[PDB]
């Protein structure tokens, strides 16, 4: 058992702050949640 990620769990991972916030650009620069999700994604996928 070396499972890493699940599709539905990845949907639950962050969730809306990775899909709908890009269209509403007034919040991506505000860094309420977009910056944290971007940093988490960079941390988790850059090695891979």
């Amino acid at each position: 058992v070396s499972g890493f990620a699940d599709l539905d769990a990845f949907q639950q991972w962050f969730g809306r702050p990775v899909d709908k916030i890009i269209e509403t650009g007034q919040n991506f620069g505000q860094d309420k949640e977009t910056k944290k999700t971007v940093a988490k994604l960079h941390q988790v996928l850059r090695p891979y």
